[PDB]
């Protein structure tokens, strides 16, 4: 451990690593801290289901994220049990017990929101879906200048694509994936568009994928190295970040004071600039321990000295879905081009196709595969390949159709009594609506309970708006049902269904950005600068403040690389030692 | 990779890992394949409860386990679901489906039966019981002499014990662990004995436990290196071993064919000695896919050239199961040198004891334990605190009592419709019963269906012996039902039942031991080499010939320890160059 | 038939959570009386399974 | 083969059924309310005792089956409710109701 550096970044999730990389990358010298620990292998923060087994056996892999997805804030229990011996010692009262938060009312609740403590963050896990905001999605960064505000975008929006290795082109040439696709395409035809799902991944051979993560951003090895001689960088996993300290003048903040969790003691870390990216909950959570915005309660009759806006305006987007079993119709149409020739099992059984003819419905690439798979597994009653890639399926946000929509299959929700049916049938359904931002929608933090790390509890007060947010999230929910009956119907035990509160993961809004503190009602600026401070920054979906469908991950990562470019112009690296 | 290697080692669990201990500190050159990757960190094969976030959210860690277990055989899948949309595609028969083996009889199964396929193997996410079997449970090393038979197992079961660094200190100091044991001591005083599991674990701090796993045993680090710098070891990961080639006269083997599986590539590797320790179940199947035993379905019509018994003989133990809650009795008895003034949430509240009174029934330490919770936490109705570590008891097998037992809290098993109870309340009751080998009882595998990596499909033909082995299941459950019965009453969702055959993952005898071939229906001697090859070692829980009902480990590890000293006797390293 | 017979003699307040009610749906602030409970009655102190 | 294990009661004058002077039933009556906790001392000790009992009978018959697994009932499931009125010799000695003609 070293007493001074040029730029310290609290988390190294994706957000903290596109930090890592731009500013180790332009010689400041970085210390990074993470309070979870170096988990998913030799590549430090790489994505866990990038294993040859998970890709064997992409059933598992849901155990893997509920695993590491540990709940914000529970509820005071109050199940009945009451066949117990009566031997058995019983309290009188539903009293705290099991981690529960005596201050969260159980109907205003974010009840599935949760986090992850690794190095990696949440990267290590996810879907990888990094789809760009439209206009009506994201916040201005160029004031009354569409087109100016656009090209900023733009420009932003590729330079994150390139970090995260985002393309539209790795499922290309399955066939459950253009089935669909083709289908939805014809179904909607001049009504909406449909294309894959933007992800963030390398195809490595037709049944191996490599998903990205923090790792691809940033590959979060010790610099200077081999590699790079002239980087300076330290990685120091378990270690939980506590509080920034504040100058008198509330313009600077003067250190970190941080609890080496091996060990069990305290340092004070001193550096030029911080960065906190420890996740929309856990930046306000040190913010508020650090004495910006109010601890406890809220109430409006002591109003905060500092940020009154942090922890207010939060944004959780609805989330619902289904899975579908593919229709006969659907099915059917897979061997459209094939010739068939007697029974499976006989001796004479002949499939085939013309390659390049120009009434061929189907590529000859999927023909091949079809053909393939009829001939060489005649037991086998379905047209599609075992080794076929899953389908990867969007139509993008719209005002017409203002959700985002993912026709996939997610590692996430795997469940066996509907395992009797062929997993080559089932396709996921999920729909995603905005929020609006509203002020009463609130995460706060207890004055007396503490979390498992010794920190001010979260408790979340939300509830899905009136009006448009609760309009838009019914007619969602219809649009789901209309469009999947397209595809197939549903898969029992996973029929259409709003889930849990949080459960989506997408939490904005916490310390949200904009020009002006008191009109905009914010916390950092469009430099992801803290108001009234010089050195301080904060980065994470929790600087979004509008109501966005989309993944906002990209999004994210985009503000990141624009406050990246105002510490490179105000701040100067260190010479080499 | 590399050309000739001294020593050859397939699998990188911890009985792997003593042979590369044994092996590459005596001089050899040692590569070991697993067919999994690297995936606990910077230690290499190291347990995955080692981080802080686990010890502090101990609920989640049953997800890691469920995540890397792999089902060694499904059978094919009957449900009916009727109630699809007449739109959807439905097959009209129950075809082979979802990696359904067709081989599988459901009702002859070990449904629970799995493996896991990471570097470390099954030791980075083991409970760590490691206790040594009795006489009784262990097979004969030494004929006619059992004097010198039990003075041969202490020497190895010791060195064992120290790789492992098995102790049964690390929790004197729980009140939950006192609690227990003294109640269990004083009702059976003079019946059966108690003690704490002996595990393989070092306590580094009041709420930290270091876990042993494989890493523990051998670090897996390249060598040779700045701390072992005349050492040769070269660990490979991600490579599928497949086939041993046995020369023409079946007398030694000639090399190992493994498939990289990131490169695709095949490849013929060359050395002095292989041993596999791939677990009970892959060393058999690769056995018998190098021409071992028999492939495909059994008949004793035409019986095998060479190892006839290979896969026959298994056992596997039963396992009842269920949790209670601390009686009344126990709870009032935590508290009962407590002197309390006052009302509890007071400044006038007085909990307080005297040190050292005679009348006292607990120590010092527990009653300063109890006295600061009880101030602390004054609206908690429980005078146990917050952070006390769970129980660990054990009753060693016994003659008058013929199970393992296992009183604590697992990992395993946790759910949420119970989570109503306050968690110090609760205690597991895990029993294990023995097995009998029968020849009809066994591991076999498909000359037709392959498994995920192309090998022929494991398939089991087993159920519980009739006479003894049926007897003592039942009545060990029983024994369970009287004894908890001391301890409080069940938990509602986890009441006395056997867990399904083969979820306890104790197979043994799939490769089994003994002094002569014929005569002892074996597969390898008592220096764990194949009958009639002088270069080949098996090693692992395969090998236990026994009936046998404590945890296995420690057993095989100390039966590598043996093969090590016969291959040091007869196998000279190569020079280092 | 029995089922069809039993009548619970007292229902405490339900205080099950449902937060996967659309966004649209009527929902309740507190764990009001409803549904025939007996508000006088301590869920811990009852004889639940009892029946008239 | 069912299993069933009835224990006794030890009579207590904190156990009570009670009728609410607010909350009606569905026929306009005073609503009942119970009052109940399974003594503690011989109550609770016999119904452990009980528990292990059939456990130990049990297995002389059979294994448990799945689904049906040891358990103890919801409270007045069993449906064997007494002393709600009950009977003694003196009204005041034998803190009762009815005399042993039944007679209030
Ligand atoms: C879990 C998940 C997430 C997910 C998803 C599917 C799943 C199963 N699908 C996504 C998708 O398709 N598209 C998308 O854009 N996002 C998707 N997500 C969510 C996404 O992963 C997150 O939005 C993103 O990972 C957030 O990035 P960020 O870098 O801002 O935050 P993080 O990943 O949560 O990591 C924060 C790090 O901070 C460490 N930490 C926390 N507190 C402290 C303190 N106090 N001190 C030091 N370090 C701290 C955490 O350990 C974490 O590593
Ligand atoms: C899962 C589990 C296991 C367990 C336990 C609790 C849980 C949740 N509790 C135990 C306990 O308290 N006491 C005890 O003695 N055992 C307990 N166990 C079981 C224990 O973990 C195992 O008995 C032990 O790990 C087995 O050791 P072994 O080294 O013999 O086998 P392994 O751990 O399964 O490792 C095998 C490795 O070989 C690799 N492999 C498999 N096939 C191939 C091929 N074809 N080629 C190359 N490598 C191969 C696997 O990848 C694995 O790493």
């Amino acid at each position: 451990m070293d007493i001074k550096y040029d730029v310290v970044i609290v988390g190294s999730g994706p957000i903290g690593c596109t930090y890592a990389r731009e500013l180790v990358g332009a010689g400041y010298k970085v210390a990074m801290f993470d309070i979870g620990e170096i988990d998913s292998g030799l590549k430090i923060g790489a994505h866990k289901k990038n294993t040859v087994e998970y890709q064997k056996n992409i059933d598992k892999f849901v155990n893997v994220i509920q695993g590491q997805l540990m709940s914000v804030s529970v509820p005071v229990n109050t199940l009945v049990v009451d066949t117990l011996s009566p031997t058995s010692w019983q309290a009188s009262t539903f009293f705290v017990r099991n981690g529960s938060n005596p201050e969260q009312d159980p109907l205003r609740n974010l009840s599935g929101q949760a986090v992850t403590r690794v190095v990696g963050g949440m990267s290590t896990h996810w879907t990888c879906a990094t789809p760009r905001f439209d206009r009506e999605q994201r916040p201005l960064l160029v004031k009354d200048d569409a087109d100016a505000d656009d090209a900023e975008w733009d420009r932003l929006y590729t330079k994150a694509e390139s970090y995260f290795q985002t393309g539209t082109d790795q499922f290309k040439e399955s066939i459950r994936h253009n089935l669909v696709l083709n289908k939805l395409a014809e179904e909607y035809k001049g009504q909406r568009d449909f294309q894959q799902i933007p992800l963030a991944a390398t195809r490595r051979s037709p049944t191996f994928v490599e998903w990205s993560s923090a790792n691809t951003v940033f590959d979060l090895q010790n610099r200077p190295n081999t590699d790079a001689p002239e980087e300076r960088f330290n990685l120091f996993p378990a270690v939980a970040c506590e509080r920034v300290v504040r100058n008198a003048l509330n313009s600077e903040i003067e250190s970190l004071h941080i609890h080496d969790l091996i060990s069990g003691d305290r340092f004070e870390i001193k550096a030029d600039v911080y960065v906190l990216t420890a996740g929309a909950v856990h930046n306000t959570q040190l913010l508020v321990n650090s004495g910006f915005g109010q601890l406890g309660r809220p109430n409006p009759t002591n109003p905060p000295e500092l940020l009154p806006s942090l922890g207010s305006y939060i944004t959780e987007q609805s989330l619902v879905f289904c899975q579908t079993v593919m229709s006969t119709e659907l099915i059917d149409s897979v061997k459209s081009d094939m010739t068939i020739r007697g029974t499976p099992g006989e001796l004479t059984y002949s499939v085939t196709y013309t390659p390049g003819a120009s009434t061929n419905k189907h590529p000859d690439w999927w023909n091949e595969k079809v053909k393939n798979h009829m001939m060489q597994h005649q037991e086998d009653p379905l047209p599609i390949p075992f080794e076929d890639p899953e389908p990867q399926v969007t139509t993008l946000f719209q005002p017409s159709h203002p959700w985002h929509t993912q026709i996939h299959r997610d590692a996430f929700s795997y469940g066996a009594v509907q395992q009797s049916i062929d997993s080559r049938l089932i396709v996921d359904w999920r729909f995603f609506g905005r929020t609006e931002p509203k002020e009463e929608n609130k995460l706060w933090f207890s004055d007396k309970i503490t979390d498992a790390y010794n920190m001010p509890q979260p408790t979340f007060d939300f509830r899905f708006p009136a009006g448009r947010t609760s309009k838009e999230a019914e007619d969602m929910m219809t649009d789901m049902c209309v469009m999947s009956a397209k595809i197939g119907g549903f898969l029992p035990g996973s029929l259409p269904q709003f889930m849990e509160p949080g459960l989506v993961l997408h939490l904005g809004g916490t310390h949200r950005m904009g020009f002006d503190e008191k009109e905009d009602n914010c916390c950092v600026n469009t430099d992801s600068r803290v108001f009234g401070f010089k050195n301080l920054f904060l980065g994470g979906c929790g600087n979004i403040p509008t109501a966005y469908g989309a993944n906002p991950t990209l999004t994210a990562m985009s503000l990141a690389i624009k406050s990246c470019e105002y510490i490179k112009q105000n701040f100067t690296p260190s010479p080499f030692t």
